[PDB]
């Protein structure tokens, strides 16, 4: 499914705005913005911590002239289970809170009249949705009848609601359903190879440069476009060409356009190559999180975040720990930021080797089935973005378990089959010698928190422990390694010398000592600090109103270590043969 | 008067601790620690803001064996007017809140019995005490009968109380009253020249090195001690010799010891020479200020402050804006920190050229008389500390006024007469071409706040304005220049990019741009940032609970710019021929 875009042949109507909202088995509505998480909008603590079904409702008018058009209703994201009703008719259901879903609804609309859309969203986690969790009953001596808790083991808050825009769009009855683009370098040219999915068959395809000059054209539902003297897309030079696809049939006419970038990505030895040059990742793990709206899409915050990425000198980030909005990937295309996009397989770990995760009752064949469908949906959505340069299949799963090996072999095999054009990783906090899964990926991503979660407060252990660990990863697997997470919680304004945990000084010193180690290791091709910004988590005595490891505050202002990273990364080239 | 020190011939009894305390015309006492300001000790807002007389009271016992000894009662400091009573007898009065005073009290004590000391302290400012102020009656339409305000124009809070220790000490009836030491370099030796003040006349004087080896000796009330192969005192090498003075008479025997340092100080051209090498000041304006105790002496805070000075790489500070406790100068001697010690002539300015300061009714002959007595008391107290390397006669007086010229000519002339061994400065915020006073000093000290108090928020003006200004100071006066103050208020934890006033970023960027200018000017011999730490001021819409220009918080932890200064100053030598 293609991102909804207006053209000569397609209308788009955005239903974002103020909706009516209620919780299960309640008749009274309140007002609720869309897109947004509902948790922080009100002062009702029982809604903040609500677990169950909520219902959104809105009126909309369909123009009579949309008859004899396809009418699609698209929901960008709703966490985690959703059902969509048009005038009381169920038009689609969806499982998974971080990818879009849509249905054709012309059969159910009142033309030239009022219509009602209702969207049910259920935030109840189970062990066969990603990320997983479990609702548990607690009726003991200290809890009243009916006390229940939603348990989950990922470290970000279970925000719920409609997190990305709801839109209605039209197409002709015979229309461009999808297309695939692959770019190759050939002699002094680039090739853009394409295939179009449609019931139609007569297509003209045109490629235009930045100045609207036509640089290539082809008649054909599949084909190759040759670009002589191409300008390649890469961090530091985000050149985009505009691909125009025109269906020209007897009764149907359809146009779809997308900006694409010409680049190659390849792993060879201990090098991560973009356009055949050795890349060095400088960046962050991020989160879709901001004040008040929770996980809701906000283009103000998105553009602010990319300007901060360019300001600090980052060239990349990982979409920890789930696919982000398409909007963020289009921006990464424009700004020239390399993206590792990650499936929502986070929380597959009970920090305890006595509780097994990959076992009947928890992560099983049903979870695997969902994970495989997720990879198919994710690659289908994002396969044409130049900014996505790697897929991450999971974050900190219990990869030391025997059952994790067969599980992830299947996930990894399916991902590569779906997209052979990008490398694959998995983000590990398991010990190097214990993971049964990292031997199957292209690039190793390791999260390490020496002197924070272990030997807390003792910065002196970092060089000893980190160098020994990373050398063992390389000795066992002989793959490029990204230090995919490291950092320390810092309360803005907490200062100390000597540095103490939770101060800005400790965060900067820890990060500084980690990267001094990486500079001595020629097989380390990247550093991603956790996290870009402070974000909300569930409440616990270990979380000082959320996770405070941001390099920026939640309102997008820098802590001390942001300036250290700006100075370091201004000296580090994007392409660096270590 | 010499600092009270125990020896074979002298006892010291410290009366610090818990005293009884009351305000004027009130019979009920509360408890009050000494030394401390009384303002922040209680939760009584009317005592915090009290103006008038307060009374301290304490019992003490004199041993019968102190008969036929001199018994001295010393008050380290009490702001600003004080009277001392022993068993109801007035033994001394004192004017000025930052220098010690004492009296011989054997005539008034009950030997082997209880005694009562009472100390009255008055914090009411006038135009003939330093620093000056004025109590004003405000009985208009919006103020009730009896509303009064203490107006003053210096930017630190008018803390009051007994700020330094009260002690009683004994001496023999014929005793060492004072001594003067001057050090010179001669061939490969150093000379320590001395004169002793006493009714006695037979003296043996011995000088010992760090390991208690005797390196020089002399019999004589005046004389010269030769030190072959001297180890000189300087920042980065604080070598101290111990001077022992022994009075040996028929009926009287007295010993006094003091650590001294061998160093010379001299201004020549645009150079400030210590031990004939070109010094570069790296440091701060400080304040005697800390949480809860106000201006009270606290040796924990003092030692913490010197360890921070060494940690950040500072080699100097100015005692803005008054003499500090003797304790701090003994520590500066031990740590090797160069001190510019300043008289309390601050607040001689009504930021307004229509209100004249040096005029009948304000700063006049009575103020001058007090200022001259202050310089005599200050040099008499501190003349033998190696750490004091310069006297500052005032801070930000209205030196553009005609009347300021005659006033300060007399102050400067008297200071040089009292101590020809150290250079003299005055700290200016007047425009270079307008001051009528800086032409009379040895070193120029200028306070500049471009982009803070003027063109607020615009960091881009700094290089243009500061370089032009400092070149004009040098062109007019041809003297070495210290940038004696510059900085910005920063709330700990306030961050922004781009930098905004009151953020840690703005403070660091402003300071960074100022010192980049100084590095290009070979006549600038010093940089002192305002301030070492956040300190309290009177309340106003311009003061966010005090002055927030500290590089350290009030609890002595670093802000962002502290780390910038540590890195800069670790690269700058103490002795630097620019
Ligand atoms: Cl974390
Ligand atoms: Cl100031």
């Amino acid at each position: 499914m293609l991102y909804p875009k207006e053209s000569e042949t397609r209308e788009v109507k955005d239903l974002s705005g103020v909706w009516e909202f209620r919780t299960e088995s309640d008749k009274n509505y309140i007002l609720m913005p869309v897109p947004a998480s509902f948790n922080d909008i009100t002062q009702d603590i029982n809604l903040r911590d609500y677990v169950g079904r909520v219902y959104y409702k809105k009126s909309f008018f369909i123009p009579v002239y949309w008859k004899e058009r396809n009418i699609f209703l698209r929901v960008g994201a709703a966490a985690h289970f959703s059902e969509v009703y048009v005038n009381g008719n169920l038009v689609t259901k969806h499982k998974g809170g971080f990818l879009p879903f849509e249905a054709e609804i012309s059969k159910f609309v009142n033309y030239g009249q009022e219509n009602i859309i209702e969207i049910m969203v259920d935030n109840t986690l189970t062990w066969d949705v990603l990320p997983p969790g479990e609702l548990k009953v607690i009726e003991d001596e200290m809890h009243p009848k009916g006390y229940k808790v939603l348990n989950y083991y990922f470290d970000f808050f279970n925000y719920s609601g409609i997190h990305r825009p709801v839109v209605i769009y039209t197409t002709p009855k015979v229309y461009i359903k999808d297309f695939s683009v692959i770019t190759e370098l050939s002699n002094n040219s680039a090739l853009v190879k394409y295939s179009i999915e449609s019931e139609g068959n007569n297509f003209q395809v045109i490629l235009r440069d930045k100045d609207k000059n036509i640089v290539a054209e082809n008649f054909g539902k599949s084909g190759v476009l040759e670009v002589k003297n191409p300008k390649l897309w890469e961090p530091g030079n985000p050149y985009l060409y505009n691909l125009e696809i025109k269906l020209l049939e007897k009764d149907n006419f359809d146009i779809y356009r997308m900006d694409i970038g010409i680049r190659t990505v390849r792993v060879e030895g201990k090098q991560f190559l973009i356009n055949e040059k050795p890349f060095y990742f400088k960046g962050f793990g991020k989160h879709e999180d901001s004040d008040i709206r929770g996980k809701g899409l906000d283009q103000v915050i998105n553009i602010k975040d990319f300007n901060l990425l360019k300001w600090i000198g980052a060239n990349s980030f990982r979409t920890s720990h789930y696919p982000y909005s398409e909007e963020i990937l289009f921006l990464a295309d424009q700004y020239g930021i390399a993206v590792i996009e990650e499936a929502p397989a986070v929380g597959l770990n009970l920090w305890n080797r006595n509780e097994k995760v990959f076992t009947e009752g928890r992560v099983d064949g049903k979870t695997l089935e969902h994970h495989l469908e997720i990879m198919r949906e994710l690659i289908a959505r994002d396969k044409n973005h130049p900014s996505v340069i790697m897929w991450s299949v999971a974050n900190e799963a219990a990869t030391y378990e025997d059952g994790a090996e067969e599980y992830f072999r299947r996930v990894i095999e399916e991902t590569r089959r779906l997209d052979p054009t990008r490398p694959i990783t998995i983000v590990e906090n398991t010990k190097a010698s214990e993971t049964k899964v990292s031997k199957y990926v292209d690039v190793i991503c390791v999260n390490r928190y020496y002197s924070w979660y272990t030997d807390s407060g003792d910065l002196s252990v970092i060089e000893y422990q980190l160098e020994r660990d990373l050398r063992e990863w390389y000795e066992l697997y002989r793959k490029p390694i990204i230090l995919s997470e490291f950092g320390a919680d810092a309360i803005s304004g907490f200062h100390s010398d000597p540095p103490l945990m939770f101060t800005e000084e400790y965060q900067q010193e820890m990060i500084k000592r980690f990267v001094g180690v990486l500079d001595r290791l020629d097989f380390v091709v990247g550093e991603h600090i956790w996290n870009f910004a402070d974000f909300m988590t569930k409440q616990s005595i270990t979380r000082v109103v959320g996770n405070k490891k941001g390099v920026f505050t939640r309102n997008r202002q820098p802590k001390m270590v942001a300036h250290f990273l700006k100075e370091r990364w201004s000296k580090l080239p994007d392409f660096w043969e270590k």
